[PDB]
């Protein structure tokens, strides 16, 4: 009913990332990097100065710095404050009403002014946005996803970017979980039935 | 990159179906069952003659005839056999061309007249099929879903139901799965984040 107070815990180390059942590699001429709900509202529920914050948004700032670099848009996502309750519908019943404040997003990865911002009102960053459609306008069919939360958002923007034809990179050292159950579970899904599981390396190196 | 031969496993008890965090009634008047992919290709993967494939065969019909003695549509999906490979897109990277044959649905369960069947072409029955709209046609904002597989296609019909404003009810002892694990997983992934876990006795009561 409410996100909980997320304790402290470790990055996982690399060499456990799931391994990849689809051997897709990020191509800078075809990529879009989702900066999936990285409002201070969701990251006040860790404490931040603890693991896994400071390297999550250190590592979020790898990407989109490379992704910059390369060309790659970057896109973020947010929801609004005071969201109409027609418009929240079911999520009420698990969520409560919603953030009224803190919509923001946080400053260590704000957004830069050529990026791209959308309005976000459910798990998927596809829904009531114009992502799918963008994406095909730019003829882009690959989204590199970082952020949080990694088994609610991340994983339902994997699954309709993966149904909707667009090959989803959950990047697992840079997003963050309520649990490391959580995120490990995340990424073992993804890699097995929705997606491709990269490093933050890897990403730089695909796009230099 | 194929369906496993799925082992045999047992039904899981009622008693350790997952708590609901929502409050939910399944309503007759609002409510649609959706009998998700109980095609022979997906089914001939089990061992059919052992658990889970009897509990779940009998438990639809109970799910189905119940529905319709109390005027609840009934909605079945079927992948098509020799699927476009433009049109079955990011699904061939992961399991191949798909099913060339055995699309029929399995006799224990065959549709009634009365009953819809549309055709299926993602993991979620909302992609590219008329349900979502023909639900709105109706007036009915509650999905009943039985079928295989829980953690594929039953949790991405359920996510995107959810998403688009439909009650997902999934009916824990009317879905079977990879394994005994992706089966419990499914349920309680729903029943915390995407919709209500029923048992075929609840439905049953709830509608009469």
């Amino acid at each position: 009913m409410a996100i909980p107070k997320i304790a402290s815990y470790q990055v996982l180390p690399l060499e456990s990332f799931p391994t990849n059942k689809v051997d897709w590699v990020i191509d800078p001429k075809k990529s879009v990097v989702l900066v999936h709900d990285l409002q201070a509202y969701f990251l006040n529920f860790f404490d931040k100065t603890l693991s896994p914050v400071p390297e999550l948004l250190r590592n979020v700032n790898k990407v989109t710095e490379s992704a910059r670099s390369a060309g790659i848009p970057v896109v973020y996502t947010a929801q609004p404050a005071n969201q109409d309750p027609n418009e929240r519908a079911l999520l009420t019943d698990f969520w409560g009403v919603g953030l009224t404040q803190d919509t923001e997003i946080v400053p260590e990865v704000s957004p830069q002014p050529e990026d791209i911002q959308y309005t976000k009102w459910r798990y998927s960053a596809f829904k009531k946005t114009p992502l799918l459609e963008w994406m095909k306008e730019e003829q882009r069919d690959q989204l590199v996803i970082v952020g949080v939360y990694g088994h609610i958002g991340i994983l339902s923007t994997a699954l309709d970017a993966f149904m909707l034809d667009i090959k989803p990179f959950v990047i697992g050292d840079a997003i963050a979980d309520f649990s490391k159950e959580d995120h490990m579970n995340t990424l073992k899904y993804v890699a097995s039935r929705s997606g491709s599981v990269k490093s933050v390396d890897e990403f730089i190196s695909s796009v230099t």
